């Protein structure tokens, strides 16, 4: 059972801007996704301080970066709070309508695409390098779901039954053919060191 949804007009507009605007500094997508993972890990950490049972679904708080050259995918995995089906559908827990408006107003006032994260819509920078994005998530209060979108104005949501993840979110980036540099170990290391060197959770770069 696959449900298909239309993006709200402002988000479709944001995604089209990200896909069609000439902007060479695409590497910021990884900083934005690691920042989202760090925010999700802060949330489960904070909840766990008053209710330790919130960590029954996994005590380790970390981020993994998994390149796969054969599948042309870069996966970002975290053991953060995860998202309910309701929050997945509601723009992956973001204030994407108001955030898109504020980002649009900033771009007209001198901002550049790298400042996207300041407006709470950093997730959508995945579309600088991915033709398709799959988001697998598990929140303590709901079941495991898979969100997917190749942009074009719609996304799908389905229950995910293969590979239970305990708790957290997995962002699978199906890379564009000219963006395979982001599967190279030395390139990922360089971007992590440049933009995410002080993230408060261990970041493990997997090898092949
Ligand atoms: O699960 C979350 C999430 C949940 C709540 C939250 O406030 C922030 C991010 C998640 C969302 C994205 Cl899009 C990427 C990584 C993630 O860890």
């Amino acid at each position: 059972e696959v449900e298909t949804f239309a993006f709200q007009a402002e988000i479709a507009q944001l995604m089209s801007l990200i896909i069609n605007t000439f902007y060479s500094n695409k590497e910021i997508f990884l900083r934005e996704l690691i920042s989202n993972s760090s925010d999700a890990l802060d949330k489960i950490r904070y909840e766990s301080l008053t209710d330790p049972s919130k960590l029954d679904s996994g005590k380790e708080l970390h981020i993994n970066l998994i390149p796969n050259k054969q599948d042309r995918t870069l996966t970002i995995v975290d053991t953060g709070i995860g998202m309910t089906k309701a929050d997945l559908i509601n723009n992956l827990g973001t204030i994407a309508k108001s955030g898109t408006k504020a980002f649009m107003e900033a771009l007209q006032a001198g901002a550049d695409i790298s400042m996207i994260g300041q407006f709470g819509v950093g997730f959508y920078s995945a579309y600088l390098v991915a033709e398709k994005v799959t988001v697998i998530t598990k929140h303590n209060d709901d079941e495991q779901y898979a969100w997917e979108s190749s942009a074009g104005g719609s996304f799908t949501v389905r229950t995910d039954t293969g590979e239970p993840m305990g708790r957290g979110t997995k962002v699978i980036l199906h890379l564009k053919e000219d963006q395979t540099e982001y599967l190279e170990e030395r390139r990922i290391k360089e971007i992590v060191k440049k933009h995410s060197q002080f993230i408060g959770y261990p970041i493990t770069l997997f090898v092949e």
